[PDB]
DNA sequence: ATATTGGTCAAGG
DNA sequence: TCCTTGACCAATA
């Protein structure tokens, strides 16, 4: 059948897309990053979200692995300024 | 301009 | 039938 979201009242024809909806109302993050501490409410964006941890640039301070120069840079002001 | 992300949506495995 | 997957778009901690 269909569902509706309990806090805002927006109806969903797929039921998996109000499961990870209503993860914006409680901010329930269960896919979490073993490299960082990302954290999501939806499994394809923690899978989109390795392609930026691996060619491979990596913080010599934390060890954290890095596709991009640049986001390792900023990387660095954040956690080692 | 870039890299990355949250919310959205539904095709198709 | 239905959940997984990933493309799209707008926003940027
Ligand atoms: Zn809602
Ligand atoms: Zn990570
Ligand atoms: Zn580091």
């Amino acid at each position: 059948r269909s569902d509706t979201c309990e806090y805002c009242g927006k109806v969903f024809k797929n039921c998996s897309n109000l499961t990870v909806h209503r993860r914006s109302h409680t901010g329930e993050r269960p896919y979490k990053c073993e490299l960082c501490n990302y954290a999501c409410a939806q499994s394809s964006k923690l899978t989109r979200h390795m392609k930026t941890h691996g060619d491979v640039y990596k913080c010599e301070i934390c060890k954290m692995p890095f596709s991009v120069y640049s986001t390792l840079e900023k990387h660095m002001k954040k956690w080692h300024s």
